[PDB]
């Protein structure tokens, strides 16, 4: 009954530029009591450290794509508006605003899809945020499709987990990872046999200012006693190139594992809503506008694939004619009929991130697919200092995964 | 190559506008004097009884749906087919003819950019008369399944298609599926399945108004029962002297694995007796009246709903729904998850209106391409309903898609005989 997979948990938002955090419980019979037994959206102002309700659970308005809440308390009616939209993930409410008397939240999910193909069997809240209100998100990790290998020196056992929610094994990358039991969190295959060693229950914790970690709790080796595994996810002081999560200890089906990642770090020490990162915020100095103009003739990449052409223009470069009336960022073109023309995101919507060794560029807010997602562009840069083009280089179409275009695009301007 | 299963055979179109027949040859190869062995087009000339070639397969530009056939005549002479991705080998239709250039265009599934539409053996499925009329048995053509042949036999089963193999692999009826892969008349005869006759030849009339489609199956491995000869089938399609219900294929003779078919159609009579291409027919040219222009206070379109999209008709001159008035099109197709894709099923430019067997159907084509390289087409099966709501107007139910066509049933007083 309307997003059953987001009420058994109490999500937290926060309005930075306030210092105003956000509980929200979309089926609020809870407990955040701290605004009252009704709130569905309590609001803790944290200068004046109080509480009070912006939105009640009895006044919900629901639809597919929006939620409503509304209070009695007299306005200068306050209430809370979420929107929602269909996402490959759980995700996490993201506050918009606040005007004078709405609040306004964004919650990209895979409870708001129209097709229940993107739904996990089951997955729990994995963020989480620090004494200082900034955010500690896992998102970017979680699999849709197979699983992480786990490195160990058992040569005749492969562990796989999957970061807040169980491992999709029906299609997974890896043919082992297609043995794995329906539903776990953590596999475990031996001798072509597979064990489920772990299912997902409570949300991501945030145990150290730089740790989180995650529980998952469930065979002969077991020797009674209830397979369990625990991941502790750690933020290093300095960057550093992507690193497999390791297997720390196999006491009898109580694994342990410890995986560093800069994904548990804070995320705007990863992203930028712009083409650039810097020192100061993200230890890294980046600046992909130079790429905006390709200056010549056409100041559009173009890159073609088997049924349709990609046109990009970044960073607020000028898009081409052919998509002079979508406002595209990314702009797919079907070559059968050069009349179909989808958006595959827009440049208000970039996010440049960079972590574990990885730079991405990503564009969303795109024409929605029939399962209701937003195409969305993720372009893997890759630094090449003798890139063509004067280091510039060209982006080179990978492929497509459900409305999700896939780019690489090797350039100088994408070195640390 | 160039449209292989075209050049097994010499295919004729008319221009009846000026009687002139053409023998169409895309390889070449066809021998018929009086034009040459280069010739792929010869031009008959009936009012002179003369042949000149239109066309030289030697001078041929080939583009993916366009070959061009150039002579070594001219004028202050010339030849150009069209190809379209179509559902049967179907047939070159002669379009115009210029200032000494020939245009002709072939809806056929030699030009299908994915060769899912392509049967094992196809064979040319019709023959004009020395009036130049055509008897065209394509719409008879199965692209799946077959027609159980009345045979009053007990121990049998017999199986056949029209100018083409049965397709076994992907049948519904369990039975079919049993048959043996590129057989175009399946004998069932003791649980077991036998072929006993493959297309080669393309149709002949034989009675300027009989046609006659040969299936042979010649070489070793004949069954034990047939006796040293060869299984074959001989279809005789016969054109009904009055309108009446279309029947089934009737076997006529089973001496020796030699089957003699019979099967009263109308699809067996000249083309322009079944059709029109306007709303309405006559008593004088189709032996039947029929005017569903009426069909064409409200909104001046109909709508059919669908589980994925809805469906909007604008027939006979009728108006199109405001969210398809952005293109032309009497069938417009508008996918309900995502409004922003609207697609063209059929244009009011390309109707075919047609009566046969009993069954009144009208139909468009012309819609936008699917990735196969078909043009979307829409059917609509017309019935007889005095009772029909919409003050006997009645609406269009959409019943389903297939590969591209999409298919309406339309109870209606108009439908009515
Ligand atoms: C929410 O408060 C508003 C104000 O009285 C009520 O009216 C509108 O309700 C719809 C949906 O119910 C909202 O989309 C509008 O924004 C509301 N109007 C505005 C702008 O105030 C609404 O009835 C209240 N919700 C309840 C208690 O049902
Ligand atoms: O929404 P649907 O019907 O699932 O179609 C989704 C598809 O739409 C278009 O054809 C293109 O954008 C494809 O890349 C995309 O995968
Ligand atoms: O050309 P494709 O990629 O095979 O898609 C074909 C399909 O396109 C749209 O989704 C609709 O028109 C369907 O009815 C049609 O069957
Ligand atoms: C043979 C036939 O009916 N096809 C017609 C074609 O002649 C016409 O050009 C087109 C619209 O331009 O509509 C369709
Ligand atoms: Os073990
Ligand atoms: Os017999």
């Amino acid at each position: 009954a309307e997003f059953p997979e987001l009420c058994s948990y109490t999500w937290e938002a926060v309005d930075t530029k306030n210092n105003m955090l956000y509980k929200i419980n979309i089926c609020g019979n809870m407990g955040v009591a701290q605004c009252g037994p009704s709130s569905a959206v309590c609001m803790h102002d944290l200068k004046t450290d109080s509480f009070h309700s912006v939105g009640d659970s009895l006044l919900k308005t629901a639809s597919r794509s929006l939620l409503e809440f509304n209070t009695t308390v007299n306005c200068k009616k306050i209430q809370s508006s979420i929107t929602f939209l269909c996402g490959k993930t759980l995700g996490t409410p993201e506050f918009v605003t606040a005007t004078d008397c709405v609040h306004y939240f964004e919650w990209r999910t895979t409870a708001a899809c129209k097709k229940n193909i993107f739904k996990a069997n089951k997955e729990v809240p994995c963020y989480a945020f620090d004494r200082e209100l900034k955010k500690h998100d896992l998102n970017p990790l979680i699999k849709t499709s197979g699983a992480y290998l786990v490195d160990d020196s058992d040569p005749d056992t492969s562990l796989f987990i999957n970061v807040c929610r169980d491992i999709e094994v029906l299609r997974a990358s890896s043919p082992q990872v297609r043995v794995c039991p329906t539903g776990a969190a953590a596999c475990l295959v031996r001798g072509d046999r597979a064990f489920d060693v772990g299912r997902p229950q409570e949300g991501l914790k945030l145990v150290s200012n730089d740790r989180l970690v995650l529980s998952y709790v469930k065979p002969d080796f077991c020797d009674g006693h209830s397979p369990a595994v625990t991941i502790t996810f750690v933020c290093p002081s300095e960057r550093r190139e992507g690193t497999i999560p390791k297997l720390t200890a196999k006491s009898n089906c109580r694994f342990e594992i410890e995986w560093v990642t800069e994904y548990a770090c804070h995320r705007d020490y990863l992203e930028s809503r712009s083409c650039s990162l810097s020192s100061a915020q993200h230890d890294v100095a980046v600046d992909l506008q130079p790429l905006s103009r390709v200056a010549s003739d056409s100041l559009f990449y173009t890159s073609e694939a088997d049924e349709y052409t990609y046109y990009l223009s970044i960073c607020g470069g000028s898009q081409a004619p052919i998509c002079n009336k979508k406002d595209a960022a990314v702009c797919q073109v079907k070559k059968a009929d050069s009349t179909q023309v989808k958006v595959a995101g827009r440049p208000q919507n970039l996010t440049l991130r960079y972590s574990d060794g990885d730079l991405t560029l990503i564009y969303f807010g795109g024409e929605e697919c029939s399962s209701g997602f937003q195409r969305m562009s993720v372009i893997n840069f890759e630094c090449n200092q003798t890139a063509g083009n004067n280091g510039r280089g060209a982006p080179v179409f990978t492929g497509e995964v459900d409305c999700t275009y896939f780019f690489t695009w090797d350039t100088k301007y994408a070195c640390v």
